[PDB]
């Protein structure tokens, strides 16, 4: 046969219909989880009369109207169709997409389990948009949002007699070297053992009682910080006795444009983290390790790990090559689930 094309239409079939039933499903563990969010055209786009290229007509599927020349000129579209386990048009705030991405994934700490968030794509896409706030408003972005929604499930009698601490770090990941941002730029030193487990040594978790706590945290880091060119990781750790019960980690990854002048070739490290964070994320289904992949490997090496990846599209017609990048990398890591 050829059943290779065979499989691959099949798993193409079966995300494009499904329920939000499937994610959010108890007793079959969907370990990772794959999105995309157009984000609308703004004005400096519409100023500059830039065409929006892109398409959400359901749930599970996203258009490319990617526009070619014939040979002879004929102008003449190529629609591109891609479908993931949820896709946000240009309507859907941060609350929405937070609602089917993170938020399922919150649980899953409380149940003693590991998490990761990460938000993917080219830079003035919406990852921090996402996952820090409106650009800044902490408390309109998934940080926050996660964050509100683990102090409302300890407060839950399920989950009241677990006396739980809720820890908070944040730090960037920028050539190679990490910074703590809750500690004025603090450059920490990452440090495997003989198990091959990692330690950042003296980055500091901030014990936290309230969401404005954490949202006060979120916005001296992002304030600390001063675009792209570097990875923010900001994770929420849930300690019983000091023990660690829960972790989970979100990510607002660097520009994914930059296969590469000369010496300006931070671009080399930023390839070979998004490569690793791939085949890492494709491991919690079953190399050229990277600053970023040492410091979350737990987050994948676990028994009960999950992860989201949220794949930001910039609708315009400028960055249709962008989009085509960006949506083929989703489309590699949905490729192993
Ligand atoms: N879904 C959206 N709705 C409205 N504005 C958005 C949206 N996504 C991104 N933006 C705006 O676009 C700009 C670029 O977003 P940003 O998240 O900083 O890009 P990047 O993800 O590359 O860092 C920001 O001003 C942000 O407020
Ligand atoms: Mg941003």
């Amino acid at each position: 046969p050829n059943w290779e094309f065979a499989r691959m239409i099949k798993e193409f079939r079966v995300t494009m219909e499904c329920s939000p039933l499937t994610v959010t499903d108890p007793i079959e563990e969907h370990r990772i989880c794959v999105c995309v969010r157009k984000r609308p055209l703004n004005k400096q786009e519409l100023a500059k009369k830039e065409i929006d290229v892109i398409s959400v007509p359901s749930k599970c599927l996203l258009l490319v109207h990617e526009p070619k020349l014939k040979v002879d000129l004929t102008k003449y579209l190529e629609n591109q169709a891609f479908c993931f386990d949820f896709a946000f048009d240009e309507t859907a705030s941060n609350e929405v997409v937070y609602r089917f991405t993170a938020r399922p994934l919150v649980q899953t700490i409380f149940e003693g389990g590991k998490a990761t968030c990460f938000a993917y794509g080219q830079t003035g896409s919406g990852k921090t948009h996402t996952m820090g706030g409106d650009l800044q408003n902490a408390s309109k972005g998934i940080y926050a949002m996660a964050s509100r929604d683990v102090f409302l499930l300890k407060n839950q009698p399920r989950y009241r007699n677990l006396n739980l601490e809720v820890y908070v770090t944040f730090f960037e990941i920028y050539n190679g070297k990490v910074f703590d941002l809750l500690n004025k730029k603090a450059k920490l030193r990452v440090l495997e053992d003989s198990r091959q487990q990692v330690q950042v040594v003296g980055l500091q978790e901030y014990l936290v009682t309230c969401a404005d706590d954490v949202i006060k945290m979120i916005n001296m880091g992002s304030a600390c910080r001063t675009s792209s060119r570097s990875h923010a990781c900001f994770q929420i750790l849930l300690r019983t006795k000091g023990r660690l019960h829960g972790k989970f980690s979100l990510v607002d990854l660097a520009g994914n444009e930059r296969g590469a002048r000369q010496t300006r070739m931070e671009g080399a490290e930023i390839n070979k983290s998004l490569l690793a964070l791939k085949e890492c994320i494709r491991a919690l289904g079953q190399f050229r390790e990277s600053k970023l992949t040492q410091v979350l490997r737990d987050s994948f090496i676990g028994e009960n790990s999950r992860t989201c990846m949220i794949a930001m599209i910039s609708p315009g017609i400028s960055s249709c090559e962008y989009t085509l990048n960006t949506l083929r990398y989703a489309d590699r890591v949905k490729e192993l689930s």
